């Protein structure tokens, strides 16, 4: 086969602390609820385009403590696999190559806004591929 | 008279690229829009949030490049002055100190969307102040 | 068998442009050598770390562009495996594992340098084991 | 004064945690000590690069927990001012459009090295200047 990462890049950040000022009273580890949706597209021949699309929503108490989601494109050339292995190779293999970029720009975010620490524990998206079937 | 940062954060913070595959592709000749928004608030005695909000645009013509919001807020401890001086204070002075942050938030979300890098240019806030106190 | 991963972490992380800015001069796709370096060690009872070491250089015209390297460490849960197995586990399937998170950081620092963006290209480390063994 | 800021840039990081397994399972209270140092140069007719330099050290006694150094670049325009006026533009107001990316720069190292959050407090650079 054939594979080869052509680019890398952030569609789409979003962060909101709707009640930043006075939540920051509450001083402790928020609970967090993690979100993932993978999508792609073929942009030309043996070229397509994958989506990893992260949200995660945090509360305090029983307020909202911060939203944050994160769209983590990347082009790709895949050449050679097809039928069920490019179903996997774009459903599984790219978007564990892209979840990286987006864990770490979350964690950015949930750093600007002054939040505890958050870091997004490893997904296995092999396993979450198996589920889709 | 005393002045204290007591904490500097981002409320909000929002960043858009809708043709983003494609867009690429097309040559860099953005135009790049700036409009900048400020608002005071007193949280409590002598304890005030001051939020600086910056919206850059930029565009290939009718195409838009990407869409970049930042809310830059902080919370500051003043006291000591009033009047006129607590105004420029809240609108002049703690917006000044908030800008470098909002500054590098964006160049930072234009180089995650990867896109030529942006770099605000300072802005003279002293005479924003001015334009409106008169 | 059991496998769990309980921590990843950077240990070291260097990025350096010595040339920079006169080397901003040279618009153009810097010529990029990657080299790689793993090692292991047990912290318990089935709990190993591993240490994936990237290192790369890069060159614009005859002089250096930048040098990038990361030591991506990880935290693993083990147990159910041995022998020759185990060390495949270790010397390859972690540092696999690893590898995407240090793409990540190479990139942003490339970045963070203002330099063309960097996304290294995936490697099998199953290839880069068994050729590992073939020689000692 | 014609400023024009034209390119903001690292020319080096550096992060290290030495004892990183280890010490990560040890009393979180270590002795933050930070070092700031601001240098320029002229490059051409009205072009000055300007570099931050951002050193953070993390100890737990003399147990390192990590060493985090950062040089923080910037290429600007600068025309109209000289003297004091010129001085003062170099070590203090472009430092200060520097200081967030060096900040922001130094939050990312240490929490990829998963410690606990460092945040630089705000730097007034004109009283440091004043000293000098």
């Amino acid at each position: 086969m054939t594979f080869q990462i052509q680019r890398i890049y952030t569609k789409d950040i979003s962060f909101e602390a709707p009640n930043a000022p006075h939540v920051f009273q509450k001083d402790w580890q928020p609970e967090v609820k993690l979100d993932l949706d993978t999508a792609s597209s073929q942009l030309a021949d043996d070229v397509y385009e994958v989506v990893l699309r992260v949200t995660v929503t945090a509360s305090l108490g029983e307020e909202t403590a911060f939203l944050c989601e994160v769209q983590q494109g990347g082009i790709f050339s895949i050449a050679g696999i097809e039928g069920t292995q490019m179903a996997h190779c774009l459903g599984a293999y790219c978007p564990n190559i892209l979840f990286p970029y987006a864990r770490e720009c979350i964690t950015s975010m949930v750093s600007r806004g002054t939040f505890p620490q958050l870091n997004l524990a490893p997904v296995n998206f092999d396993a979450l591929f198996m589920n889709y079937l």
